[PDB]
């Protein structure tokens, strides 16, 4: 198993360019279940789940192939059961489910996997369904649903706001016979980048990136081309290695009307901060950041997944900060071992008390999931000496290249294999 070993300190200050989310290029490449001509979807990162969903969609019978861009054939898709193996591992494979049943009137999946930060239950996924005319019935782990059919268009108020639910109900209204109308919809930039790419393949979607989500239902979709929008995610990530660091970068391929409340934050700490149509650079002008307060939020509010790396960075900030997680409920485990390199924390309920040290020192640490992997190779960035980061494949899974991104803007990174 690999891991990162990381000397520091060393100031991370140049440029990096933004892959394709991988946020988006997920839902894309399963709302391409529903599509019945060929699809060509552009800027899609290489990463672990990308490559999962493509092996998924491929024992679906869909025709995969890539290199910048995926393209896709879900013609002859005649497999509707999802394999357990592929499916276990991410968190993404649950968005096969909507697409087979309203496409084919039946499909097969096992409860998801992905993140291990909380219990991430499926439930508003299988109600919306169950709302738009599927029945549904778990057995043996797999949540199995059909219809005979279409589906039918519904009025739809989620008592709960959910990402991966609207993009569930979304996906599968655009085949059903009627209008559905999402309340409540989640408004993150991929649900708009997913709503863009099936309105391409000729969906009627509006209300997209808002609270309320208005579907059309077609006959079919047929194909198209479509660009995926830069990861904020990793472009937040990029932002943050600079602030700690007191670099400076500019972020190439991005899209800064998606980070809005990141951007204020990362000013809030004391970066100068400035944006172009496509780029964002940040300067610290050699000065330690200020601590911040957060709370994690549905979009457009922070994210929660810039909550792990913005705790490391009020962990080496001027001052005492706290960090309110409330969207999942188990995403703090980074936190015992960053308080393992020298930083000073307490966990109160759902929130972290951050109180700033002048310096990390490098230890062996682990994280069990993406985003705290990540911030635990940050922190080895800055920290004093040696930082050994294990089970990094978590990584893998949301930043393309993440070693070759850092290194160019001056980290002492190695990926060791083998022990
Ligand atoms: C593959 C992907 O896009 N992953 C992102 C997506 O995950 P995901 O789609 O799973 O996020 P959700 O928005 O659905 O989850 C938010 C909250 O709702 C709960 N919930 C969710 C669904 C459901 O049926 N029932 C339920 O109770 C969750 O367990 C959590 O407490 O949005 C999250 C929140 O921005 C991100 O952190 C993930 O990186
Ligand atoms: C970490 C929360 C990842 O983005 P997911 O794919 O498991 O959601």
């Amino acid at each position: 198993m690999d891991k990162f070993r990381v000397q520091g300190p060393t100031k991370l200050q140049g440029e990096v360019t933004i892959s394709g989310a991988k946020n988006a290029a997920l839902p894309i490449l399963f709302a391409a279940l529903l599509a019945e001509e060929p699809v060509e979807i552009q800027n899609v990162p290489k990463l672990k789940d990308v490559d999962t969903s493509m092996k998924l969609l491929s024992q679906l019978g869909a025709k995969v192939e890539r290199x910048g861009s995926v393209h896709i054939d879900a013609r002859d898709v005649n497999v509707f059961c999802a394999p357990y193996d592929l499916v276990k591992t991410m968190r993404a494979s649950i968005w096969a489910l909507g697409p087979l049943v309203a496409r084919f009137g039946q499909g097969q999946v096992s409860l998801p996997g992905g993140c291990t930060i909380g219990a991430r239950p499926v439930d508003l996924h299988i109600s919306g369904l169950e709302q738009l005319g599927a029945t549904i019935k778990l057995e043996e782990g797999y949540v199995k649903a059909s219809v005979d059919g279409r589906l039918k268009g519904a009025h739809i108020v989620m008592d709960k706001v959910s990402v991966g639910a609207t993009v569930t109900i979304m996906c599968a209204a655009t085949l059903a016979e009627g209008t559905t109308i999402i309340e409540n919809a989640a408004r993150e930039p991929e649900i708009v980048d997913t709503a863009n790419f099936l309105i391409t393949l000729g969906a009627k979607i509006s209300g997209q990136g808002t609270d309320r989500i208005v579907i059309e239902g077609v006959e079919r979709l047929g194909g198209g081309v479509y660009r995926v929008l830069p990861d904020r995610i990793e472009t937040g990530t990029f932002l943050v290695a600079a602030a700690i660091s007191r670099g400076k970068i500019i972020c190439r391929n991005a899209q800064p009307d998606t980070l809005d409340a990141v951007l204020a934050k990362l000013r809030d700490a004391g970066a100068d901060i400035e944006v172009g149509e496509d780029w964002i650079s940040l300067d610290m002008h050699g000065k330690r950041p200020k601590a911040v307060n957060v709370r994690t939020a549905p979009h457009p509010a922070f994210p929660t997944d810039m909550q792990a790396q913005f705790t490391l960075l009020n962990l080496v900030a001027e001052g005492t900060g706290f960090i309110t997680e409330t969207v999942f409920e188990n995403r703090f485990m980074h936190v015992p071992e960053l308080s393992r390199m020298g930083a000073h924390a307490e966990i109160e309920s759902n929130t972290v008390i951050c109180h700033g040290v002048e310096k990390l020192s490098g230890a062996q640490v682990m994280a069990t999931d993406l985003r705290a992997s990540a911030s635990l190779v940050l922190a080895g960035c800055i920290a004093e000496g040696t930082t050994v980061v294990d089970r990094i494949y978590h990584i893998d899974r949301g930043y393309e290249r993440i070693e070759d991104k850092l290194r160019a803007l001056g980290a002492n990174i190695e990926r060791v294999k083998g022990e």
